[PDB]
RNA sequence: UUUGGAGAGUUUGAUCCUGGCUCAGGACGAACGCUGGCGGCGUGCUUAACACAUGCAAGUCGAACGGAAAGGCCC
């Protein structure tokens, strides 16, 4: 079970010494709902074909999401393409608050509660990119304290540790309910 | 040690950037246009600090005095 949407539809020309030359390109976004993110761009000169390649492009480019029970981990300031997406966690049940792109994105990564902003450069394609950047630039306190030498009690806060203990419960709940 | 951030259309044969405009939201001591049933609870000259017909919005003491004009009683 993956999610599919579609974000922009965009006709294309291309122009030789006869005339114009039409073309379609489409942008998609592909994801399981667990924290995998795949995003696809394909080009084609009509719309099943377009969609069919960039469904393609995105299973083969995919990209994991470390989400901490049902939120992200940290606030992230993703600078990358030519907009600034800032995106934070919040508290549960507040939404994934985004726009249009950084919407599709992240409600095919599964996340459930999100606060964004695009900063510049409204465009589809930027903005998608400038989101899959900050997924790529946030880290885990796990790996985190790992790299730093240090334990998790000294690294990470009690009230995320109390987080991620609920979420773990919960899982576990969820398994055995599955289970059985 | 806890609470809360959305964008979209629009320059080009085509897109990327910058940059401008516009729209979706809430609010008013508001008004005009159609329509219109009641009840409760608020609100009411933002301009002309312009002139204002009439009547109201500041009175009380005989246990302060002299008195009795108008009411009472008694000859
Ligand atoms: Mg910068
Ligand atoms: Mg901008
Ligand atoms: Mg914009
Ligand atoms: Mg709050
Ligand atoms: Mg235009
Ligand atoms: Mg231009
Ligand atoms: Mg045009
Ligand atoms: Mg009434
Ligand atoms: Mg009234
Ligand atoms: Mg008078
Ligand atoms: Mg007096």
């Amino acid at each position: 079970n993956y999610i599919e949407r579609v974000v922009s539809i965009n006709r294309v020309s291309k122009v030789v010494k006869g005339g114009r030359r039409f073309s379609f390109t489409a942008l998609v976004i592909v994801g399981d709902g667990k924290g995998m993110v795949g995003v696809g761009y394909g080009k084609a000169k009509e719309v099943p074909a377009a969609i069919a390649k960039g469904v393609e492009e995105a299973r083969k480019n995919f990209f994991r999401v470390p989400l901490i029970g049902s939120t992200i981990t940290h606030p992230v300031q993703g600078e990358a393409a030519a907009g600034v997406v800032m995106l934070r966690p919040a508290s549960p049940g507040t939404g994934v608050i985004a726009g249009g792109a950084a919407r599709a994105v992240l409600e095919c990564a599964g996340v459930h509660d999100i606060l964004a902003k695009s900063l510049g450069s409204d465009n589809a394609i930027n903005v998608v990119h400038a989101t899959v950047a900050a997924l790529k630039l946030l880290q885990r306190p796990e790996e985190v304290a790992a790299r730093r030498g240090l334990p998790i009690e000294d690294v990470a806060p009690a009230g995320m540790l109390k987080a991620r203990r609920e979420s773990e419960a919960l899982a576990a709940a969820a398994a055995r309910e599955g289970s059985a």
